[PDB]
C-alpha cells in the first residue's frame, strides 16, 4: 500500500556524469562508452547567445579547448562532432560503469526521473512528467545544463531528456539525447514563450485508478459518459482531449477495479465541478497528472 | 528554479543491495563489508509470527539455511547473529561496492531517501519524513521488507531506516540499522496502531522559505507572533510545537528571504485558521511538512553527493 512519486533508481546514471568545461562555461556531461553529450550552448560566450552560429563556433574550437572531468580524472577528448542541440566530445577512455542503454524520444504526458547534477557531480533525483506544452516543471539552478531524464527498463537505461535551460515563466526545456529539442524551442537567448499548460487527462485517470487499488473511493459515481461529452467538459477546465489510444491503455487498470473507463470519467467531470470539499486523494488535495497509467500498474502490482 | 520533492542520488545504496532467503521468505539485505543486515522476521513461518521467540528459531538455523544472493553471485554465510530486529549474516566476501558509511537513529520530522527493493532489486527511489507517531507514509508491495532509507553527508552514506511491515493504515514501520524500531511498534503479528499524525511545523515554515525563494508570496503578511501564541494555535490545528532549536535552524533561510520566523509563522497562523481560499503554494493546496529546513538550502543551492 502507499502511493509515492518514486523515481528510477539513479545508480546506473551517476556513473556516467562528468564535468565538461569549454572557456568560462562548465556544464554536465553523460558520459556513455566514449562518448560524452552534452548541450552544444557549451561553446557559447557573451556575443554568441542572442544569435549563435553553432556550426562556425565548433569549427574554430580543437579537441584542447574541451576539458572533460571524470571524478578526479581528466578525460583525453580526441574528437568533437554536433549532432542537431547536443555536442558529442570523443574521448580516449570508455567509460567502464557504462550501462545497457537506449536513446529514446518521449511523447507529452510520458514521465521520468531526473538526475540533477553540478560540476559533474549529482546531488538529486526527482520525478518529471513531458509536459503538454514540451517543458519540464524541473528543479534546476544554473550549472545543471547537461543533467539527464531517463527511464530503466529491467536493467536498461534509456536516457530520454538532457536539460538545456529555463525559459522566463521558472519551467524547463530540453532536448532528447539526439540533440532535437522538445517543443518550439531553440537554444539562442531569444524571446521564447511555453505555451500555456493543459492537464495530462490520462494519466489523472491512471491516479484515480491508483486511488481506488488504495482503498480511496468517495470521489467514484453512478455515472459514465460519453468520450466526446467528456472531452467537451475537460477542454474547459484545460485538460488534454482524452483519446481512444488513452482509453485503451487504461483497460488493465478499468478491469483490475472493475470500474469502467468512461465511468471513471464521470467521477472527474464531478471533481473538476465540485473541487474536492476538503477531502484529499492519496494525500493530495489537487488531482496529480504525473502518474502514467504504466508507473500506476508498475508501482500498485 | 523549481521546487520538487527530491531523494539523494542512491547509487551508493544500490551497490549494497542483495537478495536473503529463509526457507520460504525472501526479502531485501543490506551488504556491508562481510555483513548481510536484513529485519530478523526472515526467519519466522505463519505460526511463528503470531508468536515469535526469536532467539530460539535463530537457535534452530544453520548458516546454510540462509541463500544470500548479490546480483546472480550466491553469497556464502559463515555466521549469524542478531541485534534487537535485526538479523546480521556473516558473509565470507566483504562487499567491494560498500561505501563510507554510518548507521544513525533520526528524530520525526527528519527526512530521507527510500530505496524500494524486491528480491535484492533497487525498483524506485523516494523521499520521505518519519512522522511524528514515528510511521513512514511510504509505498511498499509485498517483498519490500529490508529496503532502507537513507542520508548522504558528503560522500558519506548514513543509513537510518530499514522496512519492518505495513500497519493496518497502509502506513508503515521499521527499524534503525541496530534494529530498534521506530516507534511503540513489534516485528509480531498482532494488533497495532499508529497515534494520531501529526504535521512537522519546522518542516512547513521550511517549505513556506522555499516558496518564498521561488517567487510565490501571495501568503505574507505584515504581522509576527510570539513563539508562545503561534504554539497554542499550532497544537489546536494537530501542528508540532515549534522550539527555540527550530527557530535557530530556520535561521539561515529567514536572513536570506528577509522574512524573520515568527514573521513567518504569522503567515502559518493565518494559513490554518482561514485556509488557501483558492490558491496554491508551489503548486500544492495543501501545506507540506516533507521538507526541512537542510533540505531546502540543500536543493535551493545545489549541494552535490
Ligand atoms: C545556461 C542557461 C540556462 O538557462 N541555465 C539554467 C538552467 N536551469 C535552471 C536555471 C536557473 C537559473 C539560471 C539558469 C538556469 C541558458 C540561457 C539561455 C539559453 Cl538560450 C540557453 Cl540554451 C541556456
Ligand atoms: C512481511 C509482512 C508485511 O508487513 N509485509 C508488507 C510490507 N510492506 C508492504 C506490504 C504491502 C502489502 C502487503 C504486505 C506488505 C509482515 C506482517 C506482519 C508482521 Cl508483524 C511483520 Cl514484522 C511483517
Ligand atoms: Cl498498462
Ligand atoms: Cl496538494
Ligand atoms: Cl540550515
Amino acid at each position: 500500500s502507499g502511493f509515492r512519486k518514486m523515481a528510477f533508481p539513479s545508480g546506473k546514471v551517476e556513473g556516467c556524469m562528468v564535468q565538461v568545461t569549454c572557456g568560462t562555461t562548465t556544464l554536465n556531461g553523460l558520459w556513455l562508452d566514449d562518448v560524452v553529450y552534452c548541450p552544444r550552448h557549451v561553446i557559447c560566450t557573451s556575443e554568441d547567445m542572442l544569435n549563435p552560429n553553432y556550426e562556425d563556433l565548433l569549427i574554430r574550437k580543437s579537441n584542447h579547448n574541451f576539458l572533460v572531468q571524470a571524478g578526479n580524472v581528466q578525460l583525453r577528448v580526441i574528437g568533437h562532432s554536433m549532432q542537431n542541440c547536443v555536442l558529442k566530445l570523443k574521448v580516449d577512455t570508455a567509460n567502464p560503469k557504462t550501462p545497457k542503454y537506449k536513446f529514446v524520444r518521449i511523447q507529452p504526458g510520458q514521465t521520468f526521473s531526473v538526475l540533477a547534477c553540478y560540476n559533474g557531480s549529482p546531488s538529486g533525483v526527482y520525478q518529471c512528467a513531458m509536459r503538454p506544452n514540451f517543458t519540464i516543471k524541473g528543479s534546476f539552478l544554473n550549472g545543471s545544463c547537461g543533467s539527464v531524464g531517463f527511464n530503466i527498463d529491467y536493467d536498461c537505461v534509456s536516457f530520454c531528456y538532457m536539460h538545456h535551460m529555463e525559459l522566463p515563466t521558472g519551467v524547463h526545456a530540453g532536448t532528447d539525447l539526439e540533440g532535437n529539442f522538445y517543443g518550439p524551442f531553440v537554444d539562442r537567448q531569444t524571446a521564447q514563450a511555453a505555451g500555456t499548460d493543459t492537464t495530462i487527462t490520462v494519466n489523472v485517470l491512471a491516479w484515480l485508478y491508483a486511488a481506488v487499488i488504495n482503498g480511496d473511493r468517495w470521489f467514484l459515481n453512478r455515472f459514465t459518459t460519453t468520450l466526446n461529452d467528456f472531452n467537451l467538459v475537460a477542454m474547459k477546465y484545460n485538460y488534454e482531449p482524452l483519446t481512444q489510444d488513452h482509453v485503451d491503455i487504461l483497460g488493465p487498470l478499468s478491469a483490475q477495479t472493475g470500474i469502467a473507463v468512461l465511468d471513471m470519467c464521470a467521477s472527474l467531470k464531478e471533481l473538476l465541478q465540485n473541487g474536492m470539499n476538503g477531502r484529499t486523494i492519496l494525500g493530495s488535495a489537487l488531482l496529480e497528472d504525473e502518474f502514467t497509467p504504466f508507473d500506476v500498474v508498475r508501482q500498485c502490482s
